[PDB]
């Protein structure tokens, strides 16, 4: 089990997390329909995280808090569409909540997650439901829950990716045309395969590259 998370497990779990977008990356483009059917939102998460994780690899740090600084950076400063915008500031507020912390406890970790939703809705001027936001947050919602009860990390992140992964198969009941062209929001799929490679970073696994 995984009590604690410091500096070089949350860039395990960026490295992982990144990797697994990447290989998703076609796959959440061929979902992209929402707001326009551009097709693109695999590659601009996938060149968001990349530039998130660059900046990592090249600067690791035993603290949290101080990896999650270099971070936050390498997202805001190569954030592309509106999912890159969105994944950046979700990561920016998760970030910013752990600034001075060494390492985190799964009570933490969830706030994070939450602080992240409030930053990512905040920073989008008409938030629509039924997309990377509503995923977030239903994700940010069972995690706070469970953390209360959960001191494992990784069954933390278990429970997280599970209603994530509900919240994300409802977005067609929120949002008219994921429903009517017959896809989930591409957005909260990249969110979830983000997501995914953290689960496996915490497990001490690696994401094989495609
Ligand atoms: N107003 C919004 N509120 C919440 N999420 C949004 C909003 N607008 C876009 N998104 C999310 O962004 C995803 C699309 O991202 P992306 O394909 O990168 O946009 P884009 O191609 O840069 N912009 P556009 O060409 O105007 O569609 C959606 O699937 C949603 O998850
Ligand atoms: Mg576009
Ligand atoms: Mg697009």
């Amino acid at each position: 089990m995984i009590s604690k998370i410091n500096g070089k497990l949350f860039a395990d779990m960026i490295i992982q997390g990144a990797q697994n977008l990447s290989n998703n990356a076609d796959l959440v483009d061929s979902l992209n329909v929402y707001p326009v059917p551009d097709g693109d939102t695999g590659t601009n998460m996938n060149l968001t995280m990349t530039s998130g994780r660059e900046e990592v690899e090249n600067n690791l740090s035993k603290n949290i808090g101080e990896l999650g600084k270099t971070f936050s950076k390498g997202l805001l400063m190569g954030a592309r569409g509106n999912s890159g915008v969105i994944l950046s500031q979700l990561f920016r507020g998760f970030c910013k909540n752990i600034e001075s912390e060494s390492e985190i406890n799964s009570k933490l970790l969830a706030e994070s997650f939450q602080a992240g939703v409030e930053t990512a809705y905040k920073a989008v001027m008409k938030p629509v439901e039924g997309t990377i936001l509503t995923v977030a947050k239903d994700a940010a919602q069972a995690a706070i829950e469970k953390a209360n009860n959960t001191e494992d990390c990784i069954e933390l992140m278990e429970y997280i990716i599970v209603k994530a992964n509900e919240s994300l198969e409802n977005t067609p009941n929120l949002l008219a045309v994921l429903k009517e062209v017959g896809v989930v929001d591409s957005g909260g799929k990249g969110l979830l395969c983000v997501y995914e490679g953290f689960l496996k970073a915490l497990k001490g696994e690696k994401v094989e590259a495609k």
